[PDB]
């Protein structure tokens, strides 16, 4: 009946026509002995040949049971299948080893007149660290897969009422993208009750050519709100804002406007949200838009020796599952095992409770960064944790290539940190001179790769966040500005179209091996620091030396020359980066004399941060931000 | 004629339909150059297309030629099969190393009408240490392979009539299932004259509602006794009882519940037992039941040195077949060559002829543990070898994964391995240190771990084998309780159902790599000794440190801590592990106390036990325990 | 017309149906991406499947270019080939290092009513010091190759009229076999104007069953000469005192009984002859019986030294086509690409000019062993040179496993090199010493080995080389009796069925690691003196310590046993290998006395034996062992 549609837990669901290969590696993995190729006649069916062997051991199909049996009450999950042809569906679970382990076979024979039904119970008891679940099918003679779902054994609770918040910045085509593809899945659209666009740029959704189509679909459901600048924290306060005083909505589920979307994604978050034993945030992952097989991180934490985010402790980056399938024996792909544990998850897509936003607040008003970080653990301070559930993802640009954090993002970065360091501390007295030693060896780099703007904005970062929160609060506007015009009278920062625009350089590029070797290093740290004691010539800064690629842009190659293009990390550009022995000096005792503050007056930061939290996370107080006169 | 079927040995076996790739390399082999994959009609029968190859290089079908040369009269085999289309046969065989070589090809042509018939009679003079002998087919036209046999050129001696024992508990399906799969093949079913079914548990096998349907194939030859938890010694004790005072079957096949048969593997350790030169016992293989395509081990054997089971000299446990072909290049696959010669059978699949049973006498009364390595150590001091047969297995649950020797296993793995060994030793006075040794740097490890339980019971262990053969036979059922109530005050023994009941760990974990590196283990190791000379703080008894996935769990790491969670080897539970430098300390001289007790009285021990022989194995004796008031 | 088939020199063949893949790889090489295996409808034509593509760049169909170049007097090649369909015919070459060069490609399109022709002629001056020539076939259409051959560009010079000779013993069935294949191509039956067969067995070949039909094919050009045992020397010396004698036959071409034939090797051979620029002897290679995919050798030497026959200096032993293609970038490969020059060639397949045996005289009445070489040097020295042609090859058993240099045929080796050595020595006075050493070195081995019989009869091999050349001559028959009489006496040349024959092993056997490890063979060499200074005990005699396969039964492992069973190289039995100090002191004095005597009396030994040359090789004194009384 439709108790089957109300204990959906995971469809079991299959590429588009003409997905490439690599993504399809997400769905179905086929052995290379099939005579054929497996075909998908829609987005929940699959036809396999005879005597062919499809494994459903991936990203989408596979059912991450650790998960549900750490943060719900489903004592164990059905898999469902409706198969055609003759065959056997083969049921497999892993350890947190990675190791398999059959669970149990059915062998079927069904008919398109009478199509056979095939159930396996798996108890989720064996899954105290780790293991997915997942079938296989092998054929007999030809074989179609009708439908294919994980099941709870009984009906979700609560009510399914979802307000989506999709903040947007001269963004319009992405926007109307995200609005039309939330509708595209009769089964995601029932749920969402809501959608919230604060609309924060010049260039208006409302005005492209495609959206009154994908307005239509959504109704009186779509609100947009016009807003200035103010980042992803008052994108998704106005989001939040919105969704508790405008809507009855149950979930709030927050998005992003450049997104591709795998709907049932958004199903499994909710399920998981419904089953949860007790309230939490449930944040989905993110593949790589411009890898699309590539998942980017299974989970994130903040590391507290140094207050930094980093992945979660046995999580790395970039996992390609074309390269690495889940079931297999190299060491990547067994990682994938082990229930990945996370102080938060990123806003592209983060479902919280109606009444966990009500008792926590608003984001703080940090214009980019920290501020997912900041919420989830603010959450887990008031027992609300956070699950990055695998199988659950959007595709969102990731720092794949594209981003370097030496422009106006690093005043940012810095700030913030601060600011939720000062936020959520806890630890010992003296442990702040573990953050404040990352930052010398990260302003050292900087200067030896003649990055002086970076340095300079975040000497202005430390400023900021000393001053105090009500500073923070009254530049959440101004502050992107204001970084721009520091910014704009360093060479380093001036982004030139080509490197072609400037002089022809000295020297030709040698290829320079990177120092493993251990003297190696040591002897190129050493003429680094030799070349900086000396006057800089500056007729380097009229012709550069060298056209520096941004590979090849190293602080091993940098540290020995006194002016040099280097091409942007999105190879758009240059910037003519110019050593000058007088302001790298002045740079460096500006930032050891901030160093010194920070560890100096960081326990009264702590007090009056927290002391200002109420006033920071109130829609009262976001309200002077986020409606005009 | 059917003095064809009186002198087969192996059919030529085949995959079931749906059957898992993977699984299927145990059968046969295709090159990937083939155009389709061979089709299977049924389990004896092969279709195979044209300009294709097979070979029957594989667990199932190829001849473990140096076996047959060892133990049997047999002087040759003759390779039968009958085919139709063309091609050609192609016969092989292996030098111990894994050469192969090409012995001779038949070329064949055949039709549906006039199906050809290709022999081969292989002599089995060069397989005086290792090899096998095997098939490809090679085709030309479409070929259908109708039927294969290995078969000796004389009649099988003696009559075919089993007695086969399943004790069970509390596993009424899974007994069921071994009953049912007992009357699948016809040829096995035909050559069965009884199955005992000492059912030991409370969930009774009678009770289970397909019980019936395989009651009745079976009709008298069944028989069920209810008798108590007399552990796996009671039960295939039972099925020798029963089989010697109530049959007049020839051949004594003990087996299991949980497993799933090749029924061909049956007949194949028959065929073996009744061309045997002398009487001895004939022993399966087990395969992975878990992982169907791995050999759990080719032989095992017990090391006299510290008096230990152990993998066969030349053997390895684990080997992936679909990894790993028998015929293929690497180390792992050359090994299995060699004939391995063992000291034991397990009882998963264990031939024993009826004379021998007589003579020999029961089982020795422990509960688990060392009853068969005890019966094949004592047959051969009879002059009554055991082989373990390739090609000859069923499907059993291996220690893969879910199995650790810390609970109350424990207890009686050290405590059997004592009465055997004093049983068997047979060599020089100061051999026992090599034991004691062996058990010291195990206890030492259990106490970094902080198993402190499993020292206690081993301390336990050591007292009983003490007391003497009298006592051991008084606790064959009281046994288990008595250690269990042991178990229940050491928290590292309570299993809960999940970190997540206990306070959430102080830290969070760190990835810690395995010490290779020759200095670091020393540091390690230093660094565990350190800490296990000071106090332990009470506040991580309240609250763990750490929550450790059982693969984390190991000695380098867990000897610096006071107290963390440990997963269960299962993934059903987590532990409580405490250290306590007083109960450490109590326990090591517990241990070291009865150490010195083993290698002063251990002469003694081997007197009486020895003494004790005839009582401990006789039918009489047995029926003290074996039946009620 | 009739003038191509006189200036064929090889033809592209293909394999019988049913053949192996791997052996398949001899011929051609076909592309995994092809949609369909090659199908060969006859051994000289092939359908090949639309868009694919095949390489002839193979043992078989490849053109060894460099060896026509160094050897014949054709200037250039013409590939010729008749071709159905549409596609490209590509022509390759390769220099010596393995690197292959385009030459020209040549699209063609034909019908089966009008075949297209395809010719390219390849002029063989870029080929000084190695190269092949091949072609590939790359498809539009399905394509048939109905024929191809490498051809010169005028007839073959001379008469092709071969003496095929043939001695066998106690091989009625493989001679018999040897006899069919000589006529079942009928261009090698075309020109073959004899066969003699030297029948030295008691079960003779014109009993066998099938002997009428093979001799009905052959007619009057057959003929059979009962004679005694004369080992291999006997057997050749017969074939080529017939040929000269009794026929007028051009080419005498010496075979074996035991062997596979491919027909147009023959022709290869035959061509090469007739080409020549100097008469010269032609031999065939050896591909392995028992792994017919593999190259025994693409050619030998004697190496000077030490006098002793090893591989021609880049060449190794033991290549694998199917493993290793000729046009592939390993190492193994590019060896094959070098021109690669011989001593001598084995007498499974070699061809002598008629005038040539003449001037030369007969074989040197060796049993076995060094016939080969001495007949290879003797012919350089009068300025007819040896060539081992690649691609021209038959089956034939290799030392593949089955043997042992430590029998009766050590006594052979040793005696009949230092006659070869004797005989054509050369070099300078001091150069014994190295051959004496080289000895030495084997000697401790044997003794290390407790391979005492070895020993022994080596020293009898001493002795009757020092005898002179008369004396060697008087023991043709007598010498092989006289070495098993010798044999009988010691225990480790006693072959019994089975190590369970003898008392079971005191030791199991233990795994040992063969010594790499500089230091740690140091170890073990003073571990084999030490144990070997000690006396052994009678007991291990008695029963064996271990019983040792042969793969385990290094110096290493046995010389620190006193008593052992080990395995022949067979696998058909063991030997009781037994230390015994006096026993080995002895032999080595007797050892020792001997090469004292060898490098003493080495100058006198050549004067005699090549005095004794004349009587030694003329038909005359052959006459008096050939015939009886
Ligand atoms: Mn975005
Ligand atoms: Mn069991
Ligand atoms: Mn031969």
């Amino acid at each position: 009946m439709s108790e089957l549609a109300a204990s959906l837990l995971s469809r079991v669901i299959l590429p588009r026509p003409g997905e490439p290969l690599d993504v399809r590696k997400l769905y179905l993995e086929e052995s290379t002995t099939n005579a054929r190729r497996a075909h998908a006649p829609t987005r929940t069916s699959l036809q396999i040949g005879a005597e062919s062997e499809v494994s459903f051991a991936t990203y989408f199909n596979a059912f991450p049971a650790s998960y549900w049996r750490r943060w719900t009450t489903c004592k164990s999950v059905v898999l469902r299948v409706q198969v055609t042809g003759a065959g056997r569906v083969d049921v497999y679970r892993t350890k947190a080893t990675g190791a398999r382990i059959f669970v149990e076979g059915h062998d079927f024979t069904g008919t398109e007149d009478q199509p056979a039904a095939v159930e396996t119970e798996v108890v989720l008891q064996p899954f105290e660290d780790g293991g997915w679940v997942w079938f296989d099918i092998t054929t007999d003679t030809a074989v179609t897969l009708h439908s294919g779902g994980w099941y709870a054994t009984s009906p979700a609770p609560g009510t399914a009422n979802i307000a989506v918040g999709i903040p947007t910045f001269n963004r319009p085509a992405d926007c109307v993208n995200a609005l039309r593809e939330l509708t595209a899945d009769p089964l995601v659209d029932q749920v969402i009750g809501a959608v919230i666009v604060p609309d924060q740029g010049e260039r208006k959704v409302r005005d492209h050519p495609d959206f009154p189509a994908a307005a239509a679909r959504l109704g009186s459901r779509l609100s947009i709100h016009d807003q200035p600048n103010l980042g992803g924290s008052g994108g998704y306060s106005r989001v939040m804002y919105e969704a508790l005083k405008n809507t009855d909505c149950q979930q709030i589920l927050f998005m992003d406007d450049d997104i591709r979307l795998e709907p049932d994604s958004i199903l499994r978050v909710l399920a998981m949200h419904r089953f949860a034993k007790a309230p939490m945030l449930v944040g989905g992952q993110m593949l790589n838009l411009q890898e699309p097989s590539h998942l980017h991180i299974m989970g994130e934490v903040v590391d507290r020796s140094i207050f930094m985010w980093t992945a979660a402790p046995h999580a790395e980056y970039d996992h390609d599952f074309a390269e690495y399938p889940l079931n297999d024996n190299n060491s990547r792909s067994k990682l994938l095992h082990r229930r990945i544990d996370v102080d938060y998850n990123g806003w592209w897509t983060c479902m919280i409770p109606r009444q966990v936003a009500e008792e926590l607040g608003q984001p703080l008003p940090l214009f980019i960064k920290w501020d997912d970080a900041d919420y989830g653990l603010r959450a887990a301070e008031h027992g609300y944790p956070t699950v990055t559930l695998p199988g659950a993802a959007i595709w969102h640009m990731a720092w794949s290539d594209k981003d370097d954090a030496i422009d106006w993002q690093a005043y940012f970065h810095l700030r913030n940190r601060l600011v939720v360091a000062a936020m959520h501390w806890d630890g010992p007295k003296a442990q702040v001179i573990g953050l404040v030693r990352s930052h010398l060896k990260a302003t050292l780099k900087h200067l030896a790769c003649l990055e002086y703007s970076t340095v300079a904005i975040q000497n202005k970062a430390i400023d900021d966040f000393l001053a105090g929160p009500e500073h923070i609060f009254s530049i959440l506007e101004s502050a992107l500005p204001q970084v721009h015009r520091i910014r704009k009278s360093y060479p380093d920062a001036v982004v030139l179209p080509a490197a072609s625009e400037l002089p022809p350089p000295l020297h030709k590029n040698k290829a320079m091996k990177p120092p493993v070797n251990p003297l190696v290093i040591g002897y190129r740290l050493a003429r680094g620091i030799m070349h900086n004691l000396t006057a800089a010539n500056p007729q380097h800064h009229r012709r550069p030396e060298f056209n520096v690629p941004t590979q090849d842009a190293r602080w091993f190659l940098l540290c020995t020359v006194d002016g040099a293009t280097v091409t942007t990390a999105d190879g758009c550009g240059v910037v003519y980066r110019q050593r000058d022995r007088a302001k790298m000096f002045a740079l460096l005792w500006q930032s050891l004399r901030r160093q010194r503050q920070l560890l100096k007056r960081f326990e009264e930061m702590r007090r009056i941060y927290r002391d200002a939290l109420p006033t920071l996370s109130s829609k009262q107080k976001w309200e002077t931000a986020l409606l005009p006169a």
